């Protein structure tokens, strides 16, 4: 029985714009050769979607969430399909309605927030993998009720600040709303009338649902998630906090939260647990300097399990 490893990997720098990155990108390519070599994944089933002005296939909003479409097609009951989603660029937090709501920012700001990447989840098949490696701001809680298995409510003298060279993968709620603004020619404070005015059907699930018919749909998932849990977040920061872009524009930036795992994956060569990929990357993390507090979000069962489910 052939089992599949399917990858989408997502950098978005935003090039030659006010909310300039430099090192997501980076961040993409050094995983796909991570996977390319030590986890067996193939050529023809990896996706990179990258913000580059030569790009053929940006990263945008509707590109992503149909490349994750593409790995939703193929992942079968029974299989054990590995399905890894690498995500370097901005990230964002909206109003829930008390409350708010984490998302990550592609390069046209049609934002995908934690109830997409629930809903995407909830269409995987018992035994299927989803790890999803998001190094932005506000990162936590981007898979929406899955697990907290690392984080401020299941753990427990201050490091120096860090001395590289470092920009928040974070945006604010206003610089977000203004850029759509700047799209529409509109000004409401309602983000969701921007996006669905701008996106229509490709718009977030948040923003196309009334809200009592989004709580009949969350319903049904809140049922299944009791049996079935598939979803596997390693997010760069907690909800409250930013992922630190490290470098600047001379090609050789890149994420602490990516460039952490790099390491942890350099110096441990056998297989490794969910659990403790994260916690080795918090203490890269932390010994440098780094004040952002990786998370990990999944079953009990699969924060045992290997990272890619390398043997």
């Amino acid at each position: 029985m052939v089992k599949k490893r399917l990858a989408v990997l997502v950098g978005c720098n935003y090039p030659n714009t006010r909310n300039e990155l430099h090192g997501c990108i980076n961040d993409v390519l050094a995983m796909k050769e991570t996977i390319l070599s030590r986890f067996g994944f193939k050529q023809d089933d990896i996706e990179v979607l990258t913000d580059e002005p030569e790009s053929k296939v940006k990263p945008t909003g509707a590109n992503i969430k149909a490349a994750l479409r593409r790995m939703v097609d193929k992942a079968q009951a029974g299989s054990g399909d590995i399905l890894f989603f690498h995500y370097s660029g901005h990230g964002t937090r909206i109003p829930s309605v008390f409350k708010q709501d984490e998302a990550i920012v592609p390069c046209d700001f049609n934002l995908i927030t934690d109830v997409d990447f629930r809903e995407l989840v909830n269409q995987l098949p018992k035994g299927t993998s989803f790890t999803m490696i998001s190094d932005s701001g506000h990162s936590g809680g981007l898979i929406d009720k899955e697990k907290e298995q690392i984080g401020p409510s299941s753990v427990s003298p201050a490091i120096e600040t860090t001395n590289k060279t470092i920009t928040s993968r974070a945006l604010p709620f206003k610089a977000v709303l203004d850029h759509l603004s700047s799209l529409t020619g509109i000004t409401t404070s309602d983000i969701g009338t921007h996006l669905l005015e701008l996106f229509g059907r490709d718009a977030g699930l948040k923003f196309r649902l009334p809200a009592m018919d989004l709580m009949d749909l969350l319903e049904t998932m809140t049922a299944r998630e009791k049996h079935v849990d598939s979803g596997i977040l390693m997010s760069g920061c907690q909800a409250d906090e930013t992922s630190a872009d490290v470098g600047v524009g001379n090609g050789k930036a890149y994420g602490a939260f990516s460039n952490a795992i790099q390491r942890v994956l350099n110096e441990n060569e056998g297989a490794m647990k969910n659990k403790q990929l994260v916690m080795m990357a918090r203490d890269v993390l932390e010994r440098l300097g780094f004040h952002q507090h990786p998370c990990l979000y999944c079953s009990d069962q699969n924060a045992d399990a290997t990272f890619l489910s390398q043997p």
